[PDB]
């Protein structure tokens, strides 16, 4: 119900303690389409952060995190499941939705961004924040938007993990915040989509796979399959290896290493192990199988699963499959 | 053919930064919507005793406010009609469900369930596929939120009719460890006031946590050497006299207390001290109301 | 083009040397539904082997293989992905189509069965199988459908490994075959359909997790997420262990085997290995990752893998979820 | 610009029980829609070499019988947009492709492919992302067939549009293994005739593959104490005379052959026997006609 | 002719009690709506450097709150045409002029210039009687407000038209002091990221301040017997690895530093310490990416 403001003359504005909106469940449409089939539905992506310094992406930094592209299931945690039946897409409608989940009394800045190129480098200062084209800014206890035009163009669900993502993505969604402070968050970030699906194919795959030759070099790797990790989320150095998951849910790791012995596993950071670890030591090779439940949000001092005291890694070869935590190794 | 129409609290959802769903509480069935099933229905448990079957005509969970406006974070409410598929770990998992709703801890809020015209069975205790005996599962979650007072609480209000008048199941849980052959682990028969995890049986201490709001008769028979102080000093009140005999070898402590049913992972809803080589521990705990506790 | 033939009057019937049909692809349509989304599809099944003793589902000893879930990839290779998706659903029109491939001189008989309940035993005499009041018999080299008349009650995708599957599941499909000869199949098989999803859910899964206590017993299990193999599929005797996947496509293994000692891993039946395997023995304790490609025909004396030579073997635990090759180890 | 419209033969399918995708052929571009890829385009190429663009505005694929009616199985015909995407490995996924067609392999059959509006460039051999410089990936596939002699041919038809003439880029065709490193692995540049699995290089025999129909001009240089005899037991015969030069530590042959296409994991194209100390393959092949066959 | 429409971000108003104009700062033109001011255009410089001349055809200033709502005070926005008149020195003077707005810290508010036809040339740098080259300046003022937290952030949307190609300008600030002859003055050349008061150089201390947002290479070379440590401690943080070559009687330091743009008259963007005998002080500002930084 609407009330009276006390104090106020007509046409004035005022400042409440908070502000919120009711969200509730809406099943997908369904639409006619040039292709297969259009899908208009709506998801829940991420909860922004407060940090004094400016941070995007609450701190991930790799570029593209949030690209537009119904395979990534750091933006779409059920348009991934429906990208796996179809080779190419289309997104006719785009918007990006932000809610307040803190009180008026709360400093700062959220900016919402869309970058038409995926690959394209974080930005790091308030002028750069600033200049995107397509910008949405409030403080950090308002509502925003941001709508993205979408074009014509179809595009191919990157499942073969194409080099020039930009050319296979509709740019890259993107959030930044500065000189906020407190441990909860400021706000909730929703993707409001139609997107047309054209071409039926078997199922694309679920499964990443890693491989790093340590001998080679610290850095660099071959990824193949579903992108939940990027290279530099691997970290295999000074006898210690994290790895970073950092897109939330629940998944599968199956990890070998080649190396002369290995310390302890550790779930030290933004992860859990759900259930039992499968640990198999060796000389000269070890091998690691668990499903965890990860946050996603990313950390830099803990990774989400690490093993310590490793000596001469020679190579790491890793798998990790989104999944249920139904699937768990028993005691 | 019996028609009941009522409206009853479920649980107080207490603040959390990280996502927490149900209270921190990992068990996939936990509020499973069977009548039987007394941690979401606190109240109608007392009446699905005596009846084979339900059906739900109308189904609503609503969320009223108990903190204030300055509070951050979300609350979600949610319903899976699987009540076997596992709790979502993470908040965009939440919004793939069909039905569900999401407010600020500051706001009213309310979840329509679409009811279904099939008949299932009252106990599902015995029951395997207990998504073929529930209509589905409730479940709640917070996160962005800070602090040690409770958001609010959550109610359920239905039309349920039920079909056969059957011999009482009761109101009465019967818990069961044998300590020495592990400190988890245990059988649970009657309602399910509490499951496994909710009874601590290690370092010398006994607790017990009732996380289901009410006022409860208790009886503890510990099978011990010996035991110190029966303390109160969690989510639950002494109500009346406690009865405490002590003997080398076994104990028996029995009281009614009341249960506030929001979950301390620091005190129990009532602790045992001092307890030297504990072997087993059987228990009886049963719904009433306070007029029938003890006097001094 | 129809022609006239030789020495025949009005009115007869003549035997070709072989019938055929063409067989198209067909993107799945999307229609108005009650629940979420209702599609009509039509995929291919398998292949009829012939057999002179009575065989059904080419010799796959396991009830339900073709069990009617969404959810079930050994009948649905497609539909399994869009399962993932929903809660329950509801079949509307369910059709199985026979397509000889073999000439008019091949002789046999080809039974094309529905059983209401997905649970009965597998019929193994000639007069089991003319007895199923869903039923449609053939020689080999004729065309033959089978209509199954659908109710409308909803059903779940049992995503929590249902134990009576019989309610979860509407009915099975089986084939069976006798008096044949040679080593080329008969024909084809494939299921039409229409089907309603009720509710959208987060993914189901698409992991398998295979568990046993060897040392309790040589025999039995816990199962939990996608049913790619069934209990008898795993086989833990003797010193060897075999693995069973009688369901075709492409498979990621982590097996952690508890025992003293293992041999070789062999890939001596229906599946081969895709790029490398990784392989690590310890004492007490081995772990073998790989992913396999598997026809999915079942072998009698040769499992889709192997491990020979195993010492005191006390458990298996075991990962498979179904995936793409381009995800395989490297070398 | 430039509008090309023609019909070519592919390959012939060999039969199989097991499924076979592209005679066995594991490579996932192999017949990738680009103007360039001469195991698609037999004869489109020879022009290709001189655009820089192209875009298919019709385009079909063909199969026309060669075999009897009494030969079982199936032969499936397919069109993946994607040419990255990896070959399917069981019956059932072929179906799960929007376009594709299949028959008895006695029966002649057709797989009509929607052209778009979009050019991409001719040469794809540099480019890491093949699927935007191709329009997707033809495949074809056989199962429940036996026999040695083929089942029928493939043929593409199609209207194509070339778009800038450039310098040609060339019919040859060079290889080249460092064997005294590996015994596999090498460098091709030039047209795909082969592929590195095509030239085995092992236990003193050097056999090359042109699993590609037509007429071809080679000449190896090979790098051996010695080599023996020079044979033609597979899929291609020698047209008029080869040219042999043989000395302590190099040899040079260099001849034209006429090509089946059809591969035989037995018999390579040509083979040379008793090759001692193998340290380095070099060889030349260019498409041609049987006119500049070289005399006797 | 070249038209540019853009949004960017000028500067944080940070909170005062007494009147403050441009955050404390004293000069005149500081925000003179000229394309090359890049004190108000920190995006459009960049263009701005390749062109003659400029008109605006739209133009308008934004506030957007980055502060709570309980923030006392007011914030003024304002616009003068006249680029060379004094800033305003007590509140109401801020109201005579006709283009100001005026709101709560915690209130989004607007001012639209109107813009006019006349085009005027894009350096300003030479020219002594600038309001005939600048379409006015913009002045925001804050009141009545405390605390270090910025209030929000300033903003201007324009629709420009730029005239004629010319050779670039330039993104590079050269600035020269000969503090042997004084620890004050200076000569500062090309873009006006710093004016002499940003540069402190006093006390065996050295300080500047680059008091715009974005992120800048930088190269300071000093004439000096020694030199101490570089700080970063103020508005700015250090991007990727700093050089440093010292040497007795002259060092040199080079880095990239991310600039909030937000004023500290306490600590610098960048500090040297501990410096011994400065003479002279030569530097070189240019606003870039953070993917040119120096590399450890
Ligand atoms: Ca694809
Ligand atoms: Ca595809
Ligand atoms: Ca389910
Ligand atoms: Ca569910």
């Amino acid at each position: 119900n609407i009330s009276y403001t006390e104090g106020a003359k007509p046409g004035a504005i005022s400042a409440p303690v908070a502000i919120s909106r009711r969200v509730a469940g809406m099943k997908p449409r369904f639409v006619r389409s040039e292709g297969s089939v259009k899908i208009v539905h709506r998801e829940f992506i991420a909860s922004v952060l407060p940090s004094n310094d400016l941070t995007v992406n609450n701190g991930d930094v790799n570029i593209g995190k949030y690209r537009v592209n119904p395979s990534n299931n750091a933006l779409f945690t059920w348009l991934q499941g429906q990208a796996q039946l179809y080779d190419m897409y289309r997104f006719t409608r785009l918007r990006f939705t932000y809610i307040p989940t803190t009180g008026s009394t709360s400093t700062g800045r959220v900016s919402i961004l869309w970058d038409r190129d995926s690959q394209d480098p974080l930005p790091i200062d308030r002028a750069a924040i600033s200049s995107y084209a397509h910008y949405a800014d409030s403080a950090p206890w308002a509502e925003n938007v941001l709508v993205v035009p979408c074009d014509n163009t179809w595009r191919y669900m990157n499942d073969t993990n194409a080099v020039d993502r930009k050319l296979v993505d509709f740019g890259q969604f993107l959030f930044a915040t500065y000189s906020g402070a407190g441990a909860t968050a400021h706000g909730d970030l929703y993707v409001e989509y139609a997107v047309e699906f054209k071409d039926p194919q078997p199922i694309a795959g679920m499964v990443c796979m890693f491989d790093r030759l340590v001998s080679f070099s610290e850095v660099g790797s071959t990824i193949k399959g579903v992108n939940y990790i990027a290279d530099r989320d691997v970290i295999t150095t000074g006898g210690n290896i994290g790895v970073n998951i950092n897109i939330p849910g629940t998944y599968l790791v199956t990890i070998v290493l080649n190396a002369t012995s290995i310390g302890s596993l550790t779930f030290t950071g933004n992860s859990k192990l759900v259930g039992n670890s499968l640990n198999v030591t060796s000389s000269g090779a070890s091998a690691l199988t668990f499903t965890l439940n990860s946050t996603g949000v990313p950390n830099s001092s803990n990774s989400s699963f690490s093993v310590g005291t490793v000596v001469a890694l020679t190579r790491v070869r890793m798998t990790i499959t989104r999944c249920s935590p139904e699937t768990a190794y028993l005691a």
